[PDB]
Parts: C-alpha cells; sequence; structure tokens
C-alpha cells in the first residue's frame, strides 16, 4: 500500500540552514533559546502507519514528536516550547503545516528535491530554508 507521502519516510539530517535565527525573531523565540535551538542539528525521522504520519525531531536541545492525519487539526509542542493549533496538508507533492496561536501564524514546507528534504519556514515576511539530507 504504498503512498505518494512515501517520498518523505526515512531518518534525516539538518546539513543546511539560513535565516533561521530571523525566522525565531519573528515567531517571538527569546535570546536564550534562539542561540541553543539555533546550535541544533537535529535529525528527523518520519514515517507511515496507515492514514497516521508520524515526524520525530531528535536533538541535543529537544526532542520533538508530532503523529497526524492529513487535514486533520491537532495540537503541537513546538521546538519553543509553544502550545499551537496545527494542520498539515500535501498540497501537489508539499506537506504543508500551518501552526496558530495567540492569534500569530506561520507555515512550515516540506518538500523533496533531489537527494533532499527542503523545509521553508515562513512568519510574517520571513523565510528560513533548512535543507536535510538522508542519514
Ligand atoms: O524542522 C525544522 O528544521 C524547523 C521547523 C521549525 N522549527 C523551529 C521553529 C521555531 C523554533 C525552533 C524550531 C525547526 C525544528 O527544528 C528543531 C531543532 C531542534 C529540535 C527539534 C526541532
Amino acid at each position: 500500500g504504498s503512498h505518494m507521502c512515501d517520498a518523505f519516510v526515512g531518518t534525516w539530517k539538518l546539513v543546511s540552514s539560513e535565516n533561521f535565527d530571523d525566522y525565531m525573531k519573528e515567531v517571538g523565540v527569546g535570546f536564550a533559546t534562539r542561540k541553543v535551538a539555533g546550535m541544533a542539528k537535529p535529525n528527523m525521522i518520519i514515517s507511515v502507519n496507515g492514514d497516521v504520519i508520524t515526524i520525530k525531531s531528535e536533538s541535543t536541545f529537544k526532542n520533538t514528536e508530532i503523529s497526524f492525519i492529513l487535514g486533520q487539526e491537532f495540537d503541537e509542542v513546538t521546538a519553543d516550547d509553544r502550545k499551537v493549533k496545527s494542520t498539515i496538508t500535501l498540497d501537489g507533492g508539499v506537506l504543508v503545516h500551518v501552526q496558530k496561536w495567540d492569534g500569530k501564524s506561520t507555515t512550515i514546507k516540506r518538500k523533496r528535491e533531489d537527494d533532499k528534504l527542503v523545509v521553508e519556514c515562513v512568519m510574517k515576511g520571513v523565510t528560513s530554508t533548512r535543507v536535510y539530507e538522508r542519514a
């Protein structure tokens, strides 16, 4: 029972980051958390079981885990410890993750590009790009 989401499954390691501190500033992350989070080189583990997608991040800073069904809102605790309401959908092969909290919104898009999993994080006008490779 293969699914298009299968392109994302596996274990991935962070290899590059751009503009992440500015993105975190826009989200409202405090100085100390930005410094320590920005140093992290997470592994991201993506798995699928039936309709349930699991994305785990493991790092020296924090471990995070979400499980979800596409299009079905859920409660998430982010790496910076926001309590958010999240909805993840697939739009043309791109995983689109919207997080809402305190009247704010940010969108995280995840796409396969060559042998990379590219993660684009947008808050207001500020974009950060984080590139992962297979571990
Ligand atoms: O997936 C990514 O790279 C982005 C996605 C957004 N996000 C983030 C957003 C606001 C504040 C901190 C991180 C990253 C998650 O990164 C980590 C880093 C360490 C441990 C777990 C996850």
